[PDB]
DNA sequence: CGTGCTGACGTCAGCACGACG
DNA sequence: GTGCTGACGTCAGCACGACG
């Protein structure tokens, strides 16, 4: 019926990095926003046209970190994120190390199981990358026993509530289509995490149902690249 | 002199709890916002009357957690924070436990040293309460080696830019500097951001003051035992 | 009876390039 | 390389009611 059961926690995830998948990129900034199932069900369903941007739930756990990469950012990436290896290193940020894994483990162990990660284009980007960054380490994966889904597929599925042109599923395109405003704090880890949360809160009940149906273990995601 | 060196990181801190010091209160929500020295110094300079609310730095490590207490919130505490033991437990939030200490340790270890906490009224409330919660645990204090200060003291100091009986509550100071109300009132993160704005008013002066007044968190005495 | 139309489904070659930083 | 899409082959379902 439901592989793995009803998800008790969604953790909304977004990464910034040195560049794109060709480039064997490294993670520059990470954000996690953990929301319990109830919290999301209790989102208000008060929708005219346009419906207002849903207000985040009161109760939320959040983690936002900047990470020094082992290589420079592409000029392109450093433009759009507002980050650079020079600046992270003059500010004393660390690499993606075992210590960061211990942090992530403890954050996740505070969330009730089962537990699903949620990232826009996460099947192709955030989950492989993270998997690579984590395999490098001496510790055991903090993400073992955790599940994951991609919000593009979620929102594609959900826009079977209505047929014009074939339309974009980029984070921004979706937000604007649904709420008729520009989103904000673009290409900062937390900012896009909050945008993502807003689009998932559009139809909470339907989303959870779909997450429950399509959730798969993080341990099956294959690394973007190796060594 | 400068008793412990230049502080390389400021961690802005704020708690919500089940009540006030005469209850033996427990922590319900906790936010840490870590900003490097340089990131503070690179804040754009306040000018004009009022000056605009400074924009937070780009580079920031942030932690926000809700925590289930072992006892009920007071009616007053629940109203003002928007949190209640019932709601925290239906949502599966945990106690302040050994695992949370590990978490906090790892967060702090990611910050360059020396490192100072900053809390509004922390000398009387946040630091002792935190000290209390930590002493209950089987682990060592994650805050060994970390320093602390109170922002009420710093902001008193800094407002002898004028030459004079004001209120030094968080909202009073903000309204005084920026002529606006602050926004997400009595949510751990909200008031941390409001605190950061305050501290970004005269970034240089503040860091000077923090360097002179930072003291070890180990010397803070618990609220209760 | 067979014959032969129709609509549903799974497959695959061909085509336009998304969507992450 | 990915990820839609339309063309094609296949198959199950359905309509015929023919005759002495
Ligand atoms: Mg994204
Ligand atoms: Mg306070």
């Amino acid at each position: 019926t439901l592989p793995h059961g009803h998800m008790q926690t969604l953790i909304f995830l977004n990464l910034e990095a040195t560049g794109l998948p060709s480039s064997r990129p490294e993670v520059t900034e990470l954000c996690l926003l953990a929301v319990h199932r109830r919290a999301l069900e209790n989102t208000s369903i008060s929708q005219g046209h346009p419906p207002p941007v849903p207000r985040p739930p009161r109760v939320v756990d959040k983690l936002s970190l900047c990470i020094a990469p082992g290589k420079a950012c592409s000029p392109g990436a450093s433009e759009i994120t507002g980050l650079s290896k020079a600046e992270l290193e003059v500010q004393g940020r660390q690499r993606f190390d075992d210590n960061l894994a211990i942090l992530l483990r403890a954050f996740l162990q505070r969330q009730p199981q089962p537990c699903c990660l949620v990232a826009h284009n996460g099947d192709r980007y955030d989950f492989p990358l993270l998997q690579t960054e984590l395999a490098r380490l001496s510790t055991p994966s903090p993400l073992d026993g955790t599940f994951c889904v991609d919000s593009i597929a979620a929102l594609k599925a959900l826009e079977q509530a209505s047929n014009g042109s074939r339309k974009s599923y980029s984070l921004g395109s979706i937000y604007t289509r649904l709420y008729w405003q520009a989103p904000t704090d673009s290409h900062t880890a937390e900012g896009d995490v909050l945008t993502l949360l807003s689009i998932c809160q559009w139809k909470p009940q339907a989303l959870l149902q779909w997450v429950d149906e399509h959730a798969r273990p993080f341990s099956t995601v294959k690394p973007m690249y190796g060594t």
